[PDB]
């Protein structure tokens, strides 16, 4: 079993203690996107045996115009999620159930369906973390994200009252500072912080520091060692700066992405696996093993 | 009236004869979960006229941290159970009173309260079948489930001495083979077997075969035609394989679930009922209608 997660001030506690966890985020679960082969019990086990990962994020794709997402293949995506969640539980790892969307607030009925479903099927497990809105775009925290979050949090809690729920923030989950000015009034809520080392520097970390200073807990559910588009070279200086920042603030994180697509963010070289890591994968392996 | 259910060897006898019954299992009775609307006398009557169902399972939600369960709304869940039980008696159908939990052994005070109340109110009826622990998880049969079971069975039996009590087994009630190695020394006790056609096949039937061969009777109080992930299509051939295994061994069963949630296991389409069945609903209706009721 894993320790239950709760929020106290700007800290997420595990079994009542200050600590943090590191693991990989699976790539989009979308049918046709190539990462389906990774949504397996075998891969979840490998994340643990190879990197000593303590968590794994299931990025269940959502989007009314996003091919192969929940809007086009509910069954396939939900089946992949089920496989990963059950494996995570069996491996004593946390599983971040991510409604991987950039438009959750405009397709609310689908979001509610997704969350009532996951809360019903997996809510009893302390391993389960709900990530209700991956990456909101340049929208309003108070008027777009917050109302949607309150609605979804309440729908989830009518089924599963105990849990840590991580809420996306404006501008691809960078504006944790804006969210911190008007936090959500519900128990155990953390806020999403996303960054890509080759694009987001100190100024982005400053925004995260502001959020922590304002009293909200952060969870970096997705981050890359490369550029913001998921490609390019590994920026060690910025990656190390960000990891140091996370370590000294007990911020848990999931790296993008356990996949083999021909892009720098992939942990594996194209058609490769755990024995053929990319430059990003090699760095991520050390970070996770050393966490 | 319905025949008295007893256990002899690995067989459940009705009035002393070998036979089995089939019917639908209602979804979680929980307040706010959308299935409360199905816990009605009309639904029980319709399960009989539409599907020829001879039983109906009332899945009364339980969970200290399970929203809308008996722990949060005692009266609401109990009232729904009451409506279904009385209708079952009025329709000459068996009613499986299911303490729908994944944690009964860790909240025994609630389990005892629930069972003493139900045994006191409905124990006089032979229609009543007690299912004391829906689905134990990764726990011990000998160290966790069995002690819990003996305690609850004794609490029930002190009030209602005649009835069939079905006990959950490890790993979502799949480990009947494990339970068969150390059976409970109480009269008329059957053991729970749960499976989903799209996920569990011959290896799971083999575990059940091990249990039967070891001397214990089984009752498949919950089963689905689809994948265990609740979604997906109906696996016709595997469902038939399981139904043949049940028919030949006279194992009674309740299908999951008489509900309208948009998932493969629901018998009905969203906002639908008896005249608007899902692919699973059509298959389940076929099985129940031709079972023997
Ligand atoms: O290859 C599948 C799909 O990828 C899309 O880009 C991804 C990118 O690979 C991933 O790293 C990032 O996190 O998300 C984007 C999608 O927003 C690409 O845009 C699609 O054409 C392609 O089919």
């Amino acid at each position: 079993a894993v320790e239950k997660l709760t929020v106290s001030g700007n800290q997420i506690l595990a079994g009542g203690e200050n600590t943090s966890f590191a693991g990989p985020s699976l790539f989009w679960s979308n049918t046709g996107w190539g990462a389906e082969k990774f949504y397996t019990a075998e891969t979840v086990a490998k994340a643990k045996t190879e990197f000593n990962a303590t968590l794994i994020r299931a990025a269940i794709g959502h989007g009314t115009s996003t091919g192969g997402s929940l809007n086009f293949d509910w069954e396939g995506n939900m089946s992949r999620l089920d496989t990963v969640v059950n494996a995570a539980i069996a491996e004593d790892m946390y599983v971040i159930i991510d409604f991987h969307s950039h438009e959750a607030h405009t397709d609310q009925a689908t979001a509610v369906r997704f969350f009532e479903d996951v809360a019903t099927k997996y809510g009893q497990y302390d391993n389960v973390i709900y990530e209700i809105y991956n990456e909101p775009l340049q929208i309003s925290w108070v008027n777009d994200i917050k109302p949607y979050a309150e609605t979804v949090i309440d729908k989830i809690r009518a089924i599963d009252p105990d849990n840590l729920i991580v809420v996306g923030t404006p501008t691809w989950s960078q504006d944790v500072d804006v969210a911190s000015q008007n936090p959500i009034d519900r128990a155990n809520i953390a806020y999403t912080l996303h960054f890509y080392a080759g694009t987001h520097g100190q100024s982005y970390r400053n925004k995260a520091q502001t959020a922590l200073d304002n009293g909200i807990a952060l969870f970096a559910t997705e981050w890359g060692t490369v550029n913001a588009d998921g490609n390019g070279g590994v920026n060690i200086n910025e990656t190390d700066a960000w990891m140091a920042f996370f370590k000294t603030n007990n911020i848990s994180h999931a790296n993008w992405a356990l996949n083999d697509k021909n892009e720098g963010a992939s942990l594996f070289t194209p058609g490769g696996s755990w024995n053929s890591l990319t430059s990003s994968g090699s760095k991520v392996k050390e970070i996770i093993q050393g966490w």
